[PDB]
DNA sequence: ATTATGACGCT
DNA sequence: AGCGTCATA
């Protein structure tokens, strides 16, 4: 009863940009705005691979992980913007720089955790307390939440979408007790007010729209964010969790979309997150391990304790290229030329990083794939990174992988390399 | 022949 | 350390 933790101690938001690389290209090129359009990398093989898709184009069935030639079959008028190519490879700098624009704006409101190139978690607990003291028991107007959905509402005793949103918001606000500064539901609501403000600032100052989730932890905030995309935000209360989870496939929860989640389904013979509540913590620990078991036991009740890490910058800076099929690297000179291309991009990004962020990488990771191997990576070796010099780094990379060459002739490389990867890691302040 | 990333867990 | 898992555009 009185001692049961309910995981309602924090207010956490997740802000995720809508169709992000497409918006970056639409800002740059007004001809692409309000169009079915997608961002593609490379072109020769099946028109290139789509990696981002506008919502207009999604209506035709266009997705990421789709070849452009196939997308054009679904949507003949699809517009395409190409990822930049530099030194023979795709170069994502424009999107990384647009990411920094958004992350720096979010950072004005609170400490953020960069979770990907286009999303960040926000711990709003302290900001919410401060907004609550200024409000002085004053009710929260629906006008302060113009793009907010309350998950699970309306319920109980119109046929248009915005109408339903307002109905749900009205029921939520009608029920609130603004008299209590420690009320979790009130805290979430104030969190949502702040996230409206954050999202408005992002759009005003960058031109980019985003969605967001507001809840009591990262997993629920992430889940909430996706419930109403694009250009909307969703509040998932603690109380909404039993109904939400009662029909929620396990794979939808972050970290359960792979083998672990499949094993939860198979071993326990269940389908939905809510069904996990019927197992003891020890039962779940027995199947999935101590850490996963405890995490699942709490998570299926809406409780999760992973902190929002104060980290706005990536911890690693990497450069990767595949050499598929016929294009696999089969000569020493090929291998060395591409290691140099990768190293030159890496040096460029590292030198910029040192100037911007007052740090230096100290370790170079070199990874390759070899033709035939099912695995992403066949081999990963580290060596010292002591100077930001591309020729040194590429020479060093060649040295750590040189003996992977089964070839009796040193000029040839066998089995041919289908991937090269250079990654700078282990930063120190500088 | 999605590709190019990037974080965190295991032993 | 090197490998694996899961996740992003
Ligand atoms: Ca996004
Ligand atoms: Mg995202
Ligand atoms: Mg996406």
């Amino acid at each position: 009863g009185p001692h049961m933790a309910t995981g309602q101690d924090r207010v956490v938001a997740l802000v995720d940009m809508d169709c992000f690389f497409v918006q970056v290209e639409q800002r740059q090129n007004p001809h692409l705005r309000n169009k079915p359009c997608a961002v593609v990398q490379y072109k020769s093989w099946k028109g290139g691979g789509i990696i981002a898709v506008s919502y207009e184009a999604r209506a035709f069935g266009v997705t990421a992980s789709m070849w452009a030639d196939d997308a054009k079959k679904l949507c003949p008028d699809l517009l395409l913007a190409q990822v930049r190519e530099s030194r023979g490879k795709a170069n994502l700098t424009k999107y990384r720089e647009a990411s920094v624009e958004v992350m720096e704006i979010m950072s004005r409101f609170a400490v953020i955790e960069r979770a990907s190139i286009d999303e960040a978690y926000v711990d709003l607990t302290s900001a919410v307390q401060e907004r609550l003291q200024k409000l002085q028991g004053q009710p929260i107007s629906a006008d302060l939440l113009p793009s907010t959905y309350i998950e699970g509402l309306p319920q109980g005793p119109t046929v248009q979408k915005e109408g339903m949103r307002k109905q749900g918001l009205f029921q939520w606000l009608d029920s609130l007790q603004i008299d209590n500064l420690t009320s979790p539901d009130l805290q979430l609501t104030v969190g949502a007010v702040i996230v409206e403000e954050m999202r408005a600032a992002i759009e005003r100052e960058t031109g980019f729209q985003c969605s967001a989730g507001i809840s009591h932890n990262k997993v629920l905030a992430k889940l909430a964010c996706g419930l109403n995309k694009p250009n909307r935000q969703t509040l998932v209360s603690h109380g909404s969790v039993p109904q939400l989870f009662s029909q929620m496939p396990i794979r939808k929860i972050r970290s359960l979309g792979g083998k672990l989640g499949a094993s939860v389904i198979e071993i326990l013979g269940i389908e939905y997150m809510g069904e996990l509540t019927q197992f003891t913590e020890s039962q779940l620990q027995s199947h999935f391990g101590e850490k996963n078991g405890s995490w699942l036991y709490a998570m299926c009740r809406g409780i999760e304790h992973d902190p929002v890490k104060p980290r706005q910058l990536p911890k690693t800076i990497g450069c990767s290229k595949n050499f598929p099929g016929k294009t696999a690297l089969a000569t020493r000179e090929q291998v060395q030329w591409w290691l140099l291309q990768l190293a030159q991009e890496l040096e460029e990004r590292l030198t910029k990083d040192r100037n911007d962020n007052d740090r230096v990488a100290t370790q170079l990771v070199v990874s390759i794939r070899v033709q035939g191997d099912k695995r992403l990576s066949s081999l990963r070796r580290c060596c010292a990174l002591t100077r930001y010099d591309a020729h040194k780094m590429s020479h060093d990379a060649f040295t750590v992988i040189k003996n992977c060459n089964t070839s009796g002739i040193q000029t040839e490389w066998s089995p041919p390399l289908t991937m090269l990867f250079l990654c700078a890691t282990k930063f120190s302040a500088s």
